């Protein structure tokens, strides 16, 4: 079973932890990857009720199991905060335009 289901993509907690670790490291070093410059601030326009405090940052999580290194980020993202706490896993899949919905 999936710990997180983003549309058709299935993620385990280990997938999320691995992605989050990579994104947080880049954040701490002040570096980015990809044309969209990940990780970058997640403004939470959607208004999700995260259990952890902001600021929030988003980083792609890939269905391939590999850590994002550039190129197309796909539709899924892990959101973490300044303390490297997981806020949630969200996706553009099933959402209009560039909006996000939470993975289940
Ligand atoms: N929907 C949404 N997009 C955000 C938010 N913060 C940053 N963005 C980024 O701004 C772009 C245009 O709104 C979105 O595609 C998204 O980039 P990502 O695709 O990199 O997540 C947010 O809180 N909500
Ligand atoms: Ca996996």
């Amino acid at each position: 079973a999936c710990d997180y289901t983003c549309g058709s993509n299935c993620y385990s907690s280990s997938d999320v932890s691995t992605a989050q670790a990579a994104g947080y490291k880049l954040h701490e070093d002040g570096e980015t990857v990809g044309s969209n410059s990940y990780p970058h601030k997640y403004n939470n326009y959607e208004g999700f009720d995260f259990s952890v405090s902001s600021p929030y940052y988003e980083w792609p999580i890939l269905s391939s199991g590999d850590v994002y290194s550039g190129g197309s980020p796909g539709a899924d993202r892990v959101v973490f905060n300044e303390n490297n706490q997981l806020a949630g896993v969200i996706t553009h899949t099933g959402a209009s335009g560039n909006n996000f919905v939470e993975c289940t």
